């Protein structure tokens, strides 16, 4: 049973994460919405368990990425790359990093963390992608997390069904 390596949705009904998008044009209050609110929408599509244990137990997080890997250069102006997320494995999984050279906000101008973040998190915690037809995963985001409707049902029901109940049980 193996074909397209894109799903990672089975044994992860609950996970922890950290909120630290950035403080460019928004304030601690906005980032609070970006990370929380965007999470409110992600939870709306799927009852995913998320906990930010500052104690040091986080798997995914929202934060502006700044070239710190050592392989490919993510940050790069408005280039085709606003949010790169990693697989929830080591302490660098579900790492939601936005091309620091891009723009992010919680208002009607630019990428709304609700959208971008709900999208990056959907990846960092979800998997490679899941919107062939239409979901909050393609390089297009136009409709904010809630600026019209769940057009991207692919990500809505997609993770609402795959990330819904977790298994983490080998038969
Ligand atoms: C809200 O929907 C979107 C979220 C994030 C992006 S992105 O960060 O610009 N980007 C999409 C993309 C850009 C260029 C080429 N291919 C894809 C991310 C992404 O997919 N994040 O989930 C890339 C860098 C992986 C776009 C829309
Ligand atoms: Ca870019
Ligand atoms: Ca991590
Ligand atoms: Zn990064
Ligand atoms: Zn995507």
């Amino acid at each position: 049973y193996n074909v397209f390596p894109r799903t990672l949705k089975w044994s992860k009904m609950n996970l922890t994460y950290r909120i630290v998008n950035y403080t460019p044009d928004m304030t601690h209050s906005e980032v609070e919405k970006a990370f929380k609110k965007a999470f409110k929408v992600w939870s709306d599509v799927t009852p995913l368990n998320f906990t930010r244990l500052h104690d040091g137990i986080a798997d995914i997080m929202i934060s502006f990425g700044i070239k710190e890997h050592g392989d490919f250069y993510p940050f790069d102006g408005p280039s085709g790359l606003l949010a790169h997320a990693f697989p929830p494995g080591p302490n660098y999984g579900g790492d939601a990093h936005f091309d620091d050279d891009e723009t992010w906000t919680s208002s009607s101008k630019g990428y709304n963390l609700f959208l971008v973040a709900a999208h990056e998190f959907g990846h960092s915690l979800g998997l490679d992608h899941s919107k062939d037809p239409g979901a909050l995963m393609f390089p297009i985001y136009t409709y904010t997390g809630k600026s019209h409707f769940m057009l991207p049902d692919d990500d809505v029901q997609g993770i609402q069904s795959l990330y819904g109940p977790g298994d983490e049980d080998p038969n």
